[PDB]
């Protein structure tokens, strides 16, 4: 785990859009619920680029990889005391077999934004809040 100086986890996500219309997003189940949507992210690596970092945990999350596009921008999490740089990322290959779905049967769904919103909203509404602009 990396920290910035204020003590908050390093972490980048993607929103995993399957084209550049940007109306569908891959979402992953959560680890601890895998009965709840999350937006694949995790850590950055001692001296990672947060760009790479992002690109890496989608890979190992979601089995996906594409065409890295624009920061949205760096979100807070004041309870978990986190902060993620997210990236808009245009899915071109899509995985069978992904470090996550072996290791823990971790879940992928594409979901139109609207509803993207929806299911983030009870248990990560800062995740939510990622597709607001
Ligand atoms: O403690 P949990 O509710 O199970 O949530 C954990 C936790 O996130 P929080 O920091 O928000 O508590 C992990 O981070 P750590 O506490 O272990 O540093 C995070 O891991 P990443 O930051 O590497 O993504 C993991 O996510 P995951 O296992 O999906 O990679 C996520 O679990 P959720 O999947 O339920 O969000
Ligand atoms: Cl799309
Ligand atoms: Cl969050
Ligand atoms: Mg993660
Ligand atoms: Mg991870
Ligand atoms: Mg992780």
């Amino acid at each position: 785990r990396t920290y910035d100086g204020d003590g908050y986890k390093k972490r980048a996500a993607c929103l995993c859009f399957r084209s550049e219309s940007e109306e569908e997003v891959l979402l992953v189940s959560s680890s601890r619920h895998p009965d709840r949507w999350i937006v694949p992210g995790g850590g950055m690596e001692p001296e990672e680029e947060p760009s790479v970092a992002a690109v890496r945990e989608v890979c190992e999350e979601a089995g996906v990889k594409g065409t890295l596009g624009r920061l949205v921008g760096i979100f807070e999490n004041q309870e978990r005391k986190h902060r993620t740089y997210v990236y808009v990322l245009i899915v071109t290959e899509v995985l069978e077999d992904w470090e996550d779905s072996v290791n823990i049967g971790r879940k992928r769904e594409w979901f139109k934004i609207e509803d993207a919103i929806k299911v983030l909203q009870y248990h990560k509404p800062v995740q939510a809040s990622y597709f607001e602009t």
